[PDB]
């Protein structure tokens, strides 16, 4: 009995995941509806192309695998998006988790890792941002990512449930081997972007603000290797197996970094510069946004190991037509 639903595995995050779970001794099952993954990214064990809104399939899945854990990363997202299109993140993010949840607790499939986001916490008080911080999201994918974890919550209160909400904000970078990378269309995600301008997949890369009250110029945000994402869904499954607690924790290096800064190491390791386009702040824009990484370390025994700058930008690069020297 060494199973484990991966359900989103054929996406970015999740076909990292299980990778890494085969390469622990797991038998992944990825459960997908390809929505917006790849059939070719789920190379480690099973594959059931599924909708986790089709709840018969879903729990005939669980009943067929009795998987010992279950991740869920089954919540496609693309920025900017939510705002204008609420529906698909309430039905997907909080119908969808709803009926998988149901799935688990019909089965009796017990432990839940939930792949969240910093989102959850809106506009910061303090920098860096503590899993105690108000969690007053500012659009409809930070809200729905919300009410799933408090879903999780109630869940737990009713059905014994047991659970760990990972939040995190941008992962970044692929596997260090070459062979797995990020792949959507559209690409929304910056260093993506960055990359495909450099490369000229992209005609621009606009930014927006050179002018944050930060050094650079430019705004700080939080980036996190996919790698190290898998790292600690994996450690969030060994700690429920040993009995752990319900848990709600940041996933991070602590330390932010700026655009300038990823356009600067893009062109340094690639020798391809990223075609900037500087255009106005927006005027309620944060300056910087990371999430602190203590708890995590502190429960989980986690810390980054890949998500150094050269890293990330190193493995990335060739998965968007870039070369490193
Ligand atoms: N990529 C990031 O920067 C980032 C940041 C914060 C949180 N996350 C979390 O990671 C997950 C997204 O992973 P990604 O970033 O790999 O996106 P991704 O789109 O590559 O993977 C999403 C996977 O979920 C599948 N999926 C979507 N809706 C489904 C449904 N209703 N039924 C079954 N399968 C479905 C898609 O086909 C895809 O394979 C989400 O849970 C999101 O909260 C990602
Ligand atoms: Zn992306």
């Amino acid at each position: 009995a060494n199973n484990v639903l991966v359900v989103g595995g054929a996406g970015f995050i999740g076909s990292h995941t299980a990778k890494l779970l085969a390469g622990q001794g797991y038998a992944p099952v990825v459960y997908d509806n390809l929505s917006t993954g790849h059939q070719s990214a789920v190379r480690w064990g099973d594959f059931v192309e599924g909708d986790i809104l089709d709840q018969a399939r879903l729990v005939e899945t669980m009943e067929k695998y009795a998987p010992v854990a279950v991740i869920h990363f089954a919540a496609s997202a693309y920025v900017g998006e939510s705002v204008e299109d609420p529906a698909k993140y309430y039905r997907n993010n909080v119908g969808g988790t709803q009926s998988l949840l149901d799935a688990c607790r019909l089965t009796r499939t017990q432990n839940v890792i939930f792949s969240s986001s910093c989102a959850t916490y809106g506009v910061p008080s303090r920098l860096p941002i503590g899993e105690g911080e108000a969690q007053n999201p500012i659009n409809p994918y930070g809200r729905t990512k919300l009410i799933a974890e408090h879903m999780l919550a109630d869940y737990a209160v009713a059905y014994g449930l047991r659970y760990v909400a990972l939040r995190y904000f941008n992962a970044s970078g692929a596997d260090i081997d070459g062979e797995l990378g990020e792949k959507h269309d559209p690409e929304t995600h910056l260093i993506p972007r960055a990359m495909m301008a450099a490369a000229g997949r992209l005609d621009v890369l606009e930014v927006y603000g050179d002018d944050y009250e930060t050094p650079d110029g430019t705004c700080i945000r939080d980036y996190i290797h996919v790698t190290d994402l898998a790292r600690a869904h994996v450690l969030a499954v060994e700690h429920l197996k040993e009995a752990g607690g319900n848990l709600a924790v940041n996933l991070g290096t602590g330390r932010g970094t700026s655009i300038r800064e990823i356009v600067q190491s893009i062109g340094r390791l690639t020798g391809r510069s990223v075609p900037v386009a500087m255009r106005a702040r927006r005027a309620g824009d944060p300056p910087a946004l990371y999430a602190d990484p203590a708890l995590a370390a502190e429960k989980l025994g986690f810390h980054t190991v890949y998500s150094d700058l050269d890293t990330i930008i190193r493995t990335a690069a060739p998965h968007f037509g870039l070369e490193v020297r």
